[PDB]
């Protein structure tokens, strides 16, 4: 895991201070962090950063893949975009804990070094979550305040998660879920991500949603729960998943 995640462009230097061989990660941001900067990320709370060990914790295959599609270079291009323009000074490995704290807080909480525009972060997240998904754009949209549960109003009332489901993108779903997407948020027709996974026959996405606490009994505007759709579409694999999840 640590060899695979550190092998990504720029992931062998800490995202925040460039400390070599970082063994920690933020799994919602998609970055590698050194002992000291990971310690500081823990200060921020789960809304900003979910800290994990590359060496000490288990990693789901999809999440390893997610890390490999983002990484320090991509995320710094977003979160440190205007550093060079602001003539401001990024901390090095040997810098004080306090200097690193002030940088990390300015970078992720204050959002101090972002560009002005990722004009519509929510809509952009929506567009970037759909086929073909752009994870760097999704990350950019999220940094600029995109609602992870953005509703496509006046239209179908779909969400970025529903878009990622239509795209059959495990990576985009995973990224949205890591960033707080409501696994149960339905469209105008009462169809949540699990409903869409089942309609489209995406067994892997259905499995993901069930693992993340998707509501098995949720009925759409046609009175169908996901099992009903799975039966009606003659999909033996999803039927089996759903019945097992019920037990
Ligand atoms: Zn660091």
């Amino acid at each position: 895991v640590v060899a695979q995640v550190q092998s990504v462009d720029g992931n062998a230097q800490c995202c925040d201070c460039r400390e070599p061989a970082p063994e920690w990660a933020s799994i919602n941001l998609g970055v590698t962090l050194c002992i000291q900067c990971s310690g500081i990320h823990r200060s921020l709370g789960v809304h900003f950063s979910k800290v994990r060990s590359l060496t000490l914790d288990s990693w789901e295959p999809e999440l390893v893949k997610l890390m490999c599609e983002l990484g320090n270079v991509i995320i710094n291009q977003i979160y440190e975009a205007r550093v060079e323009a602001m003539a401001v000074k990024k901390p090095g490995p040997s810098c004080s804990r306090q200097e690193k704290e002030a940088w990390i807080h300015a970078k992720y909480v204050e959002k101090k070094f972002l560009t002005k525009l990722p004009l519509h972060p929510g809509a952009l997240l929506f567009r970037a979550s759909g086929h073909p998904p752009s994870l760097p754009t999704m990350a950019d949209a999220l940094a600029h305040g995109a609602d992870v549960n953005w509703v496509n109003g006046g239209q179908d009332n779909a969400t970025p998660l529903i878009q990622a489901t239509a795209a059959n993108s495990l990576l985009a779903c995973e990224f949205l879920l890591q960033n707080g997407a409501n696994v149960n948020q339905a469209d105008s027709a009462g169809r949540g991500p699990l409903h869409h996974a089942t309609i489209l026959g995406h067994t892997g996405l259905a499995c993901l949603f069930l693992k993340r606490g998707a509501d098995l009994g949720a009925r759409d505007s046609e009175g169908r729960d996901p099992l009903t759709i799975a039966m009606e579409t003659a999909n033996a694999d999803i039927v089996t998943l759903l019945r097992l999840a019920k037990m």
